């Protein structure tokens, strides 16, 4: 019986949410994350759906983010199995967005999940904010839904962005954004806790990138969150037979627990 990791990755992977349309990925996570006592606001901003999600009222706010979109297939004579179609070939999960990035999604919640039932009166607060349009022309939902929260004085301390940071192996490689662009107080309290767990499940520091990211991560950074990015192999990110391999699917996860373990535990 599939790992709830791999099972939520498949289910994912089966719907076809080319860009900006979602085919339901954001409703199988708010799902999830209703279970676990988020609340939910789903925020539509031009065709594209959007959702944030918090449990907890405390300081940090500690938030996921990443999105549901991919982007097409491309021809399939060049697929070996059908895009849309999770296809598991010798330990590898086969699928548009099995790297970019409903692999690490999978990941998300189900350490949330697991964190949570270690750890329900946890410190501080724990956020999802998930797109649809990121690998699209118009990549408006991120920046408009910071701007909703930034209105409010909801000011996200900490995010991990999901997006598939690393070259052979999950973790060898993080992507770590300048506070408030460079110009603000940074503890460093989320580099260490990311770099802990990536020590705590490989056994080796990661490499650091200190510039690149993705615009929205950066537009998060910028605003004032300490920003890391940290997911799976990007080898075959938007190319035919996109794939990922499952084992590392399952240290992410336990990647991602363990800093929840060390900011909020």
């Amino acid at each position: 019986t599939d790992s709830p990791v791999l099972a939520l990755a498949k289910e994912l992977i089966s719907r076809q949410s080319v860009t900006p349309a979602d085919a339901g990925c954001q409703d199988l996570m708010i799902e999830r994350l209703k279970a676990l006592g988020f609340e939910i606001e789903s925020m539509v901003f031009e065709d594209t759906t959007n959702f944030w999600a918090r449990r907890g009222t405390q300081s940090p706010l500690f938030v996921f983010a990443g999105h549901t979109d991919v982007v097409p297939a491309g021809p399939l004579s060049q697929w070996h199995t059908p895009p849309f179609e999770p296809t598991v070939i010798d330990g590898f999960l086969h699928g548009r967005g099995a790297a970019d990035m409903k692999g690490s999604l999978a990941c998300m919640i189900v350490a949330v999940e697991r964190f949570i039932a270690e750890h329900p009166d946890h410190q501080g607060s724990i956020g999802f904010l998930i797109t649809s349009d990121e690998e699209g022309p118009f990549i408006n939902g991120t920046v408009r839904v910071v701007e909703t929260l930034m209105a409010r004085n909801e000011l996200i301390d900490m995010c991990i962005v999901g997006e598939p940071s690393s070259t052979l192996a999950v973790g060898d490689v993080v992507k770590n954004g300048r506070r408030g662009g460079g110009f603000l107080t940074d503890t460093g309290e989320l580099l260490a806790a990311v770099v802990a767990a990536v020590e705590e499940v490989n056994h080796q520091a990661p490499a650091l990138l200190t510039t690149g990211g993705t615009s929205d991560g950066r537009f998060i950074a910028q605003m004032g969150a300490q920003v890391v990015e940290l997911g799976p192999v990007n080898a075959t990110i938007h190319k035919v037979n996109e794939c990922v391999r499952i084992a590392d699917l399952e240290k992410l996860t336990d990647m991602y627990q363990k800093t929840l373990n060390h900011l909020l535990g």
